[PDB]
């Protein structure tokens, strides 16, 4: 049943039909050790391309550099954060990335992984702005379910 | 204690990535459970068969068979499974919508160090669209998967 849990985890991770990745900060430049299918479709990249690399490639010319700063802080201060950022596909098509980052720790408090979940959403009206903040909760829910899965 | 589970959950993530990088049609089943149900199915297998993971996880792979599936060839699979030995046969199977195809299938048991069978690996290949040439590739894919699962 030891290696069975490995097959199950793989499968439970593949069933999470949502945009996410997992990085290992221990490894050089905190690279991507797993990317979901949805994330691949959304960004138009293959695994061969993105595995072993840091996720900064999604950024581009009009990506707000100041929002990227907060992600450095969160990572270097090994803590979560949620932002909305301008990202690009492999070709170069823009999309608003309602992105959430958060760490995953062992019992010794050492950060083992960072779970990163992305959401897309095309004026900032009452229904439009409350929809954005509901999305930010959904990206969390997801991030937690990924955490719950990996642990259990 | 923690560390027994850290390497356990780390290798479930790596397995998920290595397995999915094979980019071939395959499933893994657990003979200890009733009906030797599917505990993993690759992305290409779904593309091929048209079913989704929820539609096939836990079920037996017999659902791929239909009207013109040669029961003698299916009998050879039974004997291979009962006698826990590999086999490579050519068989008519059907997608979810009902489309036929020649399934150049390869079964092989994933055995432990003591010799007993732990899982079964199944590799499919559409060969109707190079006869025994595909038999080698299907067997290669089996080993890829075998090694992937046992890696640790
Ligand atoms: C798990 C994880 C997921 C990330 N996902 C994204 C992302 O989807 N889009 C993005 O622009 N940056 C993402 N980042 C941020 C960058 O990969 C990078 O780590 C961050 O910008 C660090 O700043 P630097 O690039 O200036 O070193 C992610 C980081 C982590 C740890
Ligand atoms: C891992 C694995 C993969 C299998 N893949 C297929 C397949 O792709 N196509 C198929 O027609 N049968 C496949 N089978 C065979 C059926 O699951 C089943 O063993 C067959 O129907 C014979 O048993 P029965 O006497 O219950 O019908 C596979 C079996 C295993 C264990
Ligand atoms: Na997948």
């Amino acid at each position: 049943k030891e290696m069975r849990k490995g097959i199950d985890l793989a499968t439970t991770l593949e069933r999470i039909e949502k945009n996410f990745v997992i990085t290992d900060p221990r490894l050089p430049d905190n690279p991507i050790i797993f990317a979901s299918d949805s994330f691949l479709e959304l960004t138009e990249y293959s695994r061969e391309e993105i595995l072993g690399r840091n996720c900064r490639f999604l950024q581009g010319p009009e990506t707000d550099l100041t929002t990227v700063k907060k992600i450095r802080n969160a990572i270097d201060n090994q803590t979560e954060v949620t932002v909305q950022l301008i990202n690009y596909t492999k070709s170069g098509k823009k999309f608003w990335n309602i992105f959430h980052l958060q760490p995953m720790r062992d019992q010794k408090g050492e950060v083992q992984y960072f779970i990163g979940v992305q959401l897309d959403g095309s004026v900032r009206n009452v229904i439009e702005e409350t929809a954005v903040k509901e999305g930010e909760d959904l990206v969390k829910k997801t991030a937690v379910n990924i955490d719950e899965a990996v642990r259990e």
